[PDB]
């Protein structure tokens, strides 16, 4: 017959896993003092974790307004209208939160990261220094993935991951350790959250077809933590390796089954940013851990033996700031699937586009759109009198943020197209009506910006200082392309400009694209695969394999 005891023990199940016997007590806590704000959070708090991500934000906004100065609960009703899909809702109780709490970076970070998702810039440069002092100051649980949004030096990024991976280690025993295998085939695995339809099984599907083709003394298993999507993308991994359904199993089993079969060499390809999966690597299944392609900067962790870059995107000059040891293949680190053909779109009229006029573009998730990268794309617009640019539809009332900066940057909103989303060949597609493509500043295009190369378009771009924003320079590097790998803002506007307001210029570089996407070592999976098999085996050596 008490009450404080009914939801602190509720409170015992949910942290132990137990969302059942966790209801039970909270309904009977709901069963005392009925409509009480504490218990009624935590009825929605149940309804969240069970997946009930409406009737969570229902109840949570019944409490909320109960008691509207109560912080936690303020917080905790955003994360539901965030994962009920009501991104201006979320984002409005996230503000008051913060508001509520003003000096809790913890809330200020996840204010930010939801800002620069809708494209609010309101404060954004107070929040961003918050977010980086805290950082500085090891508080906040600032994840990395987030923090690659901000203009923050490898050093920085480095602080931020490393503490993030050292509070994740301290609270894991790692399994027994192991060594790679002295004889026989190797076992290679990579865990991804993406085999499907996403970026990582759309970057790795044609290499692993490569590998399984010609380095038959690899064994490639796939871990996926999701289940199958329908996707041909799934269906061809699944065919081309030996595809592990784990999704369903805690991070102690999912650990449990890599060491299960063995696996010499593990990749990470979520990295710091899907559902995460990280103490997964942090039980250390797996005797070499390497970090490659999914998270575009160090993980700071050291469960972590390498990472896998390319001399142009992880130079030597970024070498201090990365806590693996750095491995490099030959070209670039990144592969794509060479086997797209990519479809014709609808006409012109029909993607939103004018009949005439160059077409400007950058797809991207909003959160790269920042106030520099659109003012230096807004910059091109108001230089060539007939262009549009073309932008992917971004969350709630994103596009709207955008069209009214447009105006205040003496741009007509209306030469802002926005495309709705659509599935993989037929957003392929629209490249084939795009003329350039405007490169995010500093955080690149990744997988959009190997789309547009794939399909012919060009991309310009400032390579910077961090690994995250010298990807797309990478791609033009090692497809030879140096001239769009330009030093700053002022030379991407008079680049953009100087092609743009030439179209023979410009038809003269996408043939050169052409040539070069033919040519060069970038989309060539059969030699990718031979370099990626090469240097896993010799690294395998470096760790005591004797070879089959
Ligand atoms: C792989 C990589 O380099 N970066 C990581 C990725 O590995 C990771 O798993 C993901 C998790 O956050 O973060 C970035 C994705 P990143 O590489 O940044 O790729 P994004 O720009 O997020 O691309 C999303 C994907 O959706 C596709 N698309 C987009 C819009 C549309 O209407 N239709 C459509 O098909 C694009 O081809 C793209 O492949
Ligand atoms: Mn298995």
């Amino acid at each position: 017959q008490d009450f404080v005891a009914w939801l602190m023990l509720a409170d015992a199940e949910l942290g132990m896993g137990d969302t059942t016997a966790g209801e039970m007590a909270v309904q009977r806590g709901l069963a005392l003092h009925p409509g009480h704000p504490e218990a009624v959070a935590r009825l929605g708090r149940v309804r969240w974790t069970q997946q009930r991500h409406a009737e969570a934000a229902v109840l949570l906004q019944q409490a909320s307004d109960a008691a509207p100065e109560h912080p936690g609960i303020a917080l905790w009703l955003g994360h539901a209208l965030e994962d009920a899909g009501q991104a201006e809702a979320a984002a409005a109780a996230y503000t008051r939160a913060h508001q509520l709490l003003p000096e809790e970076p913890y809330i200020t970070a996840q204010l930010l990261n939801w800002r620069r998702r809708l494209c609010d810039w309101r404060a954004l440069d107070v929040l961003s220094a918050q977010v980086r002092a805290a950082v500085a100051q090891g508080v906040g649980a600032v994840e990395p993935f987030a923090f690659l949004s901000e203009d923050a030096s490898a050093a920085e990024q480095l602080a931020c991951a490393r503490t993030r991976a050292q509070a994740i280690a301290a609270s894991v025993r790692p399994l027994a350790p192991t060594r790679v295998r002295s004889k026989g085939p190797l076992r290679v695995g990579f865990v991804s959250n993406g085999f499907g339809a996403h970026p990582t099984g759309l970057l790795t599907v044609a290499l692993f077809e490569a590998l399984q083709r010609r380095q038959p003394d690899l064994q490639m298993h796939l871990f996926a933590t999701s289940g199958d999507d329908g996707s041909t993308l799934r269906t061809r991994l699944a065919q081309a390796s030996t595809l592990h359904d784990v999704t369903a199993l805690g991070h102690l089993a999912t650990a449990k089954h890599i060491r299960h079969h063995g696996i010499d060499l593990l990749f990470d390809l979520r990295g710091w940013g899907g559902g995460g999966r990280p103490e997964v690597f942090a039980l250390r299944p797996a005797p070499v851990q390497v970090n490659w392609l999914a998270y575009p900067g160090t993980s700071g962790a050291p469960w972590m033996d390498y990472v896998l870059g390319d001399a142009f995107a992880l130079p030597p000059a970024l070498e201090p700031f990365y806590s693996e040891h750095v491995l490099r293949l030959q070209g670039a680190f990144q592969p794509s699937d060479t086997s797209r053909v990519v479809a014709e779109p609808p006409s012109r009229t029909q993607c939103g586009l004018p009949e005439q006029g160059v077409v400007l573009c950058c797809f991207n998730n909003s959160y790269k759109l920042n106030p520099q990268s659109m003012a230096r794309m807004l910059a091109v617009l108001r230089e060539v009198p007939d262009s549009v640019l073309w932008l992917l539809s971004g969350p709630g009332e994103a596009d709207a943020r955008l069209r009214a900066f447009a105006h205040a940057q003496g741009v007509d909103a209306q030469r802002l197209v926005f495309m709705p989303k659509l599935p993989h060949p037929q957003y392929l597609a629209r490249y084939r009506h795009a003329d350039l493509f405007l490169d995010t500043h500093p955080y690149n295009a990744h997988t959009t910006a190997s789309d547009a190369l794939w399909t012919g378009c060009p991309v310009l771009t400032t390579p910077g200082e961090t690994f995250a924003a010298r990807v797309a320079g990478s791609l033009n590097h090692h497809l030879g392309l140096d001239e769009m790998n330009v030093a700053d803002d002022a030379a991407f506007v008079a680049k953009a400009v100087a092609l743009a307001s030439d179209p023979a210029a410009l038809t003269a570089l996408h043939a050169r694209v052409d040539v070069l996407r033919r040519a060069s070592g970038v989309f060539h999976m059969d030699g990718f695969a031979d370099d990626f098999g090469a240097l896993l085996q010799a690294l395998a050596r470096r760790h005591g394999w004797l070879g089959i």
